[PDB]
Parts: structure tokens; sequence; C-alpha cells
């Protein structure tokens, strides 16, 4: 069957993330009070797997080759058969 | 209270996504074959807001600001409070 995976690419805490403060300040702009606003990737990926156990294993195994060591974490956020 | 929206941002389906392009090649030359990728963005964003129907409010509204009309589309994928 064919699988859709969403991973979500952050930054580990303490890591900067001016692309994150520019936001903030793009909402500030726009009378939108915000506290912190982090910028991640998100990732949809559409592939074909045996069954869920392998979509998931293959979800996991391309987000750690997405994600760098110092920097960053994935998530794997939804993971979907499609119809 | 405070909540925490997190919000993706992708392209819509037609708009050329080149980094979804050469992502789908690596993988492919690193033996991980897939049938697309598409590259987006995701904000973790904390706010405040007098009720989860506003706070729920206000994460799409910060999604209408921040997406591109015409090119993109958000979505807010959770919610939820904050201590």
């Amino acid at each position: 069957p064919r699988y859709q995976a969403t991973l979500l690419i952050e930054l580990k805490k303490g890591i900067l993330d001016p692309q994150g403060r520019a936001v903030e300040g793009v909402l500030k702009d726009l009378g939108h009070p915000v506290e912190e606003v982090r910028v991640g990737k998100v990732l949809e990926i559409v592939f074909p797997a045996e069954n869920l156990l392998e979509a998931e294993e293959k979800a996991k195994a391309m987000g750690a080759l997405l994600a760098n060591p110092v920097m960053e974490v994935y998530a794997l956020e939804a993971l979907k058969e499609l119809p």
C-alpha cells in the first residue's frame, strides 16, 4: 500500500532560531501578541510499504537522516495509509 | 491562559517544490526511494488567549496571516493549553 508520513524537524532548546525570532516580529506588528515562535521543517513524504509496521519503520528511518544531531530532533507527527 | 499551536504552512498542490524534488532524488540515491516529498515549514507558537475557543480562533488567524493566500495553505495540526 501507499503511505504518507508527516515529519517535523525542529530545533532543540537553546539553539538559535532567527527565522522564528522574525515571525515573532511579524505577528507582533500585526497586533498578535506571541510569547514564542519556533520554526522547524515539515516534510510530507508519500512512499510504499508492505504494511503499517514497515511504514512506521521507514518513516522514522528517514526522519533520522533529516535531523542534524546537534541542532535538531525529528518527530513522526502523522502516518496514514493512502486510499 | 497560555497555549501552543502547531501550525503547518505548506505549498498548494501544483506549486513547484524544488527542495522537495531535491530530497526525493537524494533519498533515492541513499536507497530510500519514495513517491513524493513536499517540504513545508512548521511553526510552534506559544501565545495567550481568553479560552480554548478563542485560542483556536487566534491560531487559525495567524496561519491565515502567515501563509501566502495564493500559493500556500495552513493547517492547525495541534493546539494545547500550557501551564
